[PDB]
């Protein structure tokens, strides 16, 4: 119903997705923000979408889902996936500050990361943590991992990057900008208000900036095996990418479906990798 | 109660009026637009707000109010002013394209000016026309004047610019950006819609850019006597400006109140100028 949503839907139809994201990023600068993690206007209390075994709880790594940037998204993007972890691993999902307008936006990415970090650290206690993220959420998972390591002196035991397209390897995202945009108008996990579209724009901007910090935690790179649209392989690889991953796993489905009807395949790869890492 | 209005409200409070207008201009590019002055999605039929003497039926210049850019404006802009033209001059208020649920925004300024030109010519008949405008409306009045002259073979009899701040002379209005922002809200008779705020941002950008050309029509420059905000004496003149106007008149009030509280003084200056 909001004007930003109408403008955006029109932009996607006109193949100007990227161009409009810049507008959202520019517009978000006028939204009230929180400059310190304490000022965050929301309880980032991680939701335990899945509970692990009751017998062995000492030392086993817990999974923490890092909510992505989708304006129509939320922590439940991990619901389907978490199913496979019931009785296997504790699966927590942490909201992304500034979403679900009365929610203050983070002044910068680091502030949002510290807010999540504190919520995660208290929720995990002394159990090893393995961050997991999808698409934009994958980039955030890594950024958060490095933040925990460098700024909080608490590095996660590992990072699960599901279909990440980091700076320098985003030609596919550009070529498939339309299907990605249309993906934001399919359904919604939370009402996709103009406020949320602004949050997404701000985070898209944050994630485009230079972030030299590289986490020392091992990485499991999970990749979709079905292309989202036509690609012409002469351009190079359309698949997700990450430097020096510890393990790589190709799964059924495309960028979206890999986390839906094919989520069990992702969970399987993650469960095998966790056993290998521990 | 749209988000654009909420952001603008915050921008004004943060003294970032100028920056937000740019965002508005950028966002307007994604709104449906009309490219042909015939493809305009709305009826730009002028509204007669005042009737001139019934005795003098032989031409006599008619006043055309050129609706300004304020997102909180519209059909009520010249109500108060027109009351002073009753029994003196016919006064027609022409709407600004893009403000009347999802009216198409003009692809460029010329397209909007041509749509207005046709409506005005259709309504004024063969009577001489004198365009009148305030603030952004003043800049628009001149642009329309020139457009009528060069593209419709109908140069107006005169132009009445009320407190215009053309490019190169906008420092005052820039320094008083917050006051303009606050004025728009204080003037809301209803919450400014996001559609209109976007229209305002777009026209604002049209009017900041290169407008090669000057109307040959005589100009009456009406200036506010009181500054809208603080102004350092060492800084130059803060008053509205126009090059070589035919006549200059000063009325009481500031950029806003000159029209809101001293409309009669403005009307008086106009009538005296027309007689001449």
């Amino acid at each position: 119903a909001g004007m930003f949503r109408a403008l955006f839907r029109q932009a996607v139809e006109d193949d100007r997705y990227g161009e409009f994201l810049d507008v959202l990023a520019e517009a978000s600068a006028f939204r009230p923000q929180f400059a310190s993690p304490e000022a965050c206007s929301e309880r980032l209390d991680p939701v335990l979408l899945a509970g692990g075994p009751t017998d062995r709880a000492e030392g086993r790594a817990v999974l923490v889902g890092c909510t992505g940037t989708a304006a129509n998204g939320g922590p439940h993007e991990f619901l389907r996936l978490s199913t496979s972890f019931q009785e296997e691993r504790d699966f927590l999902a942490v909201p992304l500050p500034g979403y679900g307008g009365t929610a203050l936006l983070p002044a910068d990415l680091d502030t949002a990361l510290d807010a999540q970090a504190r919520a995660i650290l208290r929720a995990a206690g002394d159990a090893p943590v393995v961050l997991l993220g999808h698409s934009g959420g994958a980039l955030l998972a890594h950024e958060l991992a490095f933040r925990l390591e460098r700024a909080h002196g608490a590095p996660p035991a590992g990072i699960v990057l599901v279909d990440p397209y980091p700076p320098g390897h985003q030609e596919p995202i550009e070529v498939w900008s339309r299907q990605l945009g249309e993906g934001l108008f399919a359904g919604e996990l939370e009402p996709m208000s103009d406020a949320r579209l602004l949050a997404m724009g701000r985070y898209a901007r944050f994630l485009a900036g230079p972030r030299p910090g590289r986490s020392s935690a091992p990485v499991l790179l999970v990749r979709a095996s079905e292309p989202l649209g036509d690609w012409q392989e002469e351009r190079g690889d359309w698949r997700a990418h990450w430097d020096l991953p510890h393990t790589v796993a190709d799964v059924p489905g495309d960028h979206f479906t890999m986390m839906r009807d094919h989520a069990p395949a992702v969970a399987e790869a993650v469960l095998s990798w966790l056993d290998a890492i521990e």
